[PDB]
């Protein structure tokens, strides 16, 4: 019932006030004056934590710790010693010491170390649970008052902060409260976009940075600095909560210098948003200025085959004379090949890398039972994304760029949303947007644009219209309605309006 | 270069010796005497770490911490304060403080905290690399001296310990040395099994616990204790290293009482090993005693459809009068359904649950490009398995059993191995049974009389071959296509530490 401590020190008799203090706090303390006797004790009994002196006659604390870690690696071990040498600090940290306390140590410092190493996950759960109970009413109130794109960014950031904090907590009732705030936030954001989207295209409108502005406004100033070559990575289909899931992994190689949440253009689909990043033009202007590259929905083949050409035309148009190359990664083998030969690009000013894995992974949830279990909810999907990133050729490419002193620019073209509710469409395959001459649809469920050219979109031919699903709706054809509902319900789809699909990260980092 | 520190304290002028000490160690220090001014600086500038006083006029150190974590949650924050109250310690730990130092603080204690929070992964990499450099020759020596099944279990445990230890090191030479020891271990283990396997079937032989002995020897004594209902989970195709990857997750709900590494029977395939768990009979005895349930390789349909029937016959045969139920989970929906209705099984003595996800996931890497990237190497596969377990209906079922005070028995039928080298065959990629097989003798353990190792046979013509090492049996007819497609895939059925030495775990709910 009591927490058992094994304390190893050659002068353990001189530390009796610490033992008495800890026994008052309900800790059980077992002492040892030599590393070898402590190892025998540790093998016979089940201690919750070990305290070790470094400098002892015979076996050192680091030698003793090494034998105990081999026998029970999950038991935390703390160094409490007079040793102040940095090389001893480094050897102990490197040996996975849970803490290092320099003598004379305050008995409350030992107590802090005990609480931090043994009760932290419980304390974090209780603190987060209590903090959210006191915060949710203020979130709902802030949600009701959001009336601008900057307030939407801040509200989305607040929801994302509580989502990653609450994912681990036991309280299902509170998890459901946050989920209701998320669906209400998406309901208000879809009406905000319906209401202001077209106005953003008017001359000198107050609008956020969008897909077609991204390269000129945020990448070009980094290039003009001319201090470091740039690795510009566009991870297709990266939700903001997916970046937050691997932010601390990337911090081991890159120090975040700038973060700019930006808005993807509509539709939040690759063919439109990703090509607009590389060309710096709206789809209607890409059709007008580059008919040889732009492809409308009705044309067969790949919709993003000419991004290098679009990018080189944008770079030339902006007056830059740089050494730049484009790579599109569609599979493991290609990612690995680019990671292995990255040094060949050392002399480049810009290296653009499109990485498709996360988009293919989001769509695999529709097609594969194994991905349905791996990404059953938003928490599972974040966990799966973090597992991917940590073991990906993309991280190996990022590590190669860090070794060459490259600045890292990490961004995406759009996010994706788990669709839950069907919405009947009649048209002529994307579940969150549809374009065509005579579309039949539910007015309340979609943002309708009857003149696509007003929002920089090509009109296939004069009576063409664009509909964009709002909330968690999926556009389902009446033709085989029950089969579309059954198959596409609870799958990740992008193309329409939501915080997940539209508000996306633009990140700049310096190598460390 | 230079690590940037933001230090917030109302008595920041009294801390100048600490600042000068840190500046000498190449740290850049920015000071602030109030939490609100520190929040303004923290938003405008990119600091690597923040030091905060708890008691300040105006915003407290915990109120300031809370604003700073909301703005940039990835930056470590340390509290440096005179407060010694346990409730302040708890509120700070609960707020995800990286460290908490009580004033008067030794300047070297701050330096330790800086090194531990900012350089630990690099220091751990360097220390682990050197520890393995000084250990690898002793591992090779131990490997050469292994001459028993118990020494194999201990050597496998040692290799698994270093595999997890090394999984993030950069030193290619060391990574290759470990890999070489793993291939050499499977080589020696294959020779050890090729000798010893048949002898283990002789009366009163010194043999390890196998598939057909598992239930009677290790589950039945737990049932005979009679002071907790048992949830018996068989996760199909669970490598020892996959159990080691989620061991600390399961420790949040269950305390490990007993661990018994056991040996799967040959072939290390579900049809044989998993049915032998549930029947407590070798496949040849399952064919003889239950012809209505046992299915040979040539019969179409599911090969593990009658495990509840086999289990109930074993339980009846062992003299047990228990309330028992069997569940086979083949998909997410069924797993979720069992988690949702677990309480209906509260009054049971035994609840057996077969969980197929990990086997389906190992096979998905062969075909799906997305799974090739998620499980490209052994480290990625462990990471993927840990991501799965943490968010699985299986863990929800385990949590439901913990709430009901059930004892947990966690085991598997076999592991799997990443195959790398082809081996020609004519007539599963790790075992083959048939009448008159053509094969490479050096690459397989050959049993020309399958009944001698408790396996079925049709006249003296049929035999079984079991791939050793990382070999995969590729048909001569379509050789180049089999090699190209199945190279670097997870396959089970043959002999390896990964396939054969598997965990049997007993836990008490906490
Ligand atoms: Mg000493
Ligand atoms: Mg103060
Ligand atoms: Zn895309
Ligand atoms: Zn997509
Ligand atoms: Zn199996
Ligand atoms: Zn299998």
């Amino acid at each position: 019932d009591k927490i058992r401590i094994l304390w190893v020190d050659d002068e353990i008799d001189l530390l009796k006030p610490h033992i008495l203090f800890l026994e008052k706090k309900n800790y059980e303390v077992t002492t040892s004056n030599n590393g070898l006797d402590a190892i025998a004790l540790f093998e016979e009994e089940n201690f919750d934590i070990v305290f070790l002196d470094e400098n002892m006659p015979g076996m050192s604390g680091l030698e003793t710790l090494s034998e105990m870690k081999e026998k029970k690696s999950a038991i935390p071990m703390i160094m409490i010693t007079k040793s102040e040498e940095e090389y001893i600090m480094e050897e102990a940290i490197g040996s996975k010491i849970a803490d290092y306390l320099i003598k004379p140590v305050n008995p409350n410092q030992i107590l802090l170390s005990l609480k931090k190493n043994l009760d932290d996950s419980r304390l974090i759960t209780e603190k987060t649970t209590l903090d959210y109970q006191k915060e949710f009413r203020k979130i709902s109130m802030e949600l009701a008052m959001v009336n601008s794109y900057e307030d939407w960014v801040e509200l989305y950031k607040k929801l994302l902060f509580w989502e990653l904090k609450l994912e681990d907590i036991n309280d299902q009732a509170m998890i459901e409260i946050l989920e209701s705030q998320k669906v209400e936030a998406n309901s208000q954001f879809g009406k905000y976009i319906e209401r202001n989207y077209e106005d953003w295209f008017a001359p000198k409108a107050d609008k956020p940075i969008q897909s077609h502005n991204l390269f000129k406004e945020l990448v070009v100033p980094e290039i003009k600095k001319k201090d470091k070559p740039i690795l510009f990575v566009v991870i297709d289909n990266l939700r903001y909560d997916q970046w937050k899931s691997f932010e601390t992994v990337i911090s081991n190689y890159y120090k975040l210098e700038k973060e700019v949440p930006y808005f993807s253009i509509l539709p939040t689909a690759t063919q439109y948003a990703r090509n607009a990043i590389f060309s710096g033009l709206m789809p209607l202007d890409m059709e007008k200025q580059f008919p040889q590259y732009w492809k409308n929905d009705v044309e067969d083949g790949g919709k993003n085959l000419y991004e290098a050409e679009f990018l080189s035309a944008q770079i030339k148009r902006l007056g830059l004379n740089i050494k730049e190359d484009y790579f599109k990664i569609t599979n493991y083998a290609g990612g690995k090949k680019l990671a292995e030969n990255f040094k060949a690009l050392k002399g480049n000013d810009l290296v653009t890398v499109v990485y498709n894995f996360v988009d293919m992974l989001s769509h695999a949830k529709t097609e594969m039972e194994v991905v349905k279990e791996l990404a059953s909810d938003d928490k599972a999907y974040r966990s799966l994304t973090l597992s991917w990133f940590k073991n990906s050729p993309l991280l190996e490419i990022i590590q190669q760029a860090q070794l060459l002193g490259f600045k890292l620019i990490l961004t995406t073209d759009h996010g994706t949303i788990n669709v839950k509710n069907p919405s009947k469409v009649v048209g002529d395959l994307n579940l969150r947007y549809k374009t065509g001459r005579s579309l039949t649809y539910e007015q309340k469920d979609v943002y309708v644009v009857k003149e696509p050219k007003t929002i920089g979109l090509p009109a296939i031919n004069m009576s063409s219209s664009f509909i964009f699903a709002k909330n968690d709706f999926f556009l389902a054809y009446v033709n085989n309605y029950n089969h579309y509902v059954s198959y596409y319900k609870n799958t990740y789809q992008h193309g329409g309006i939501s915080l997940e699909e539209m508000i996306i990260p633009f990140l700049v980092f310096n190598p460390k």
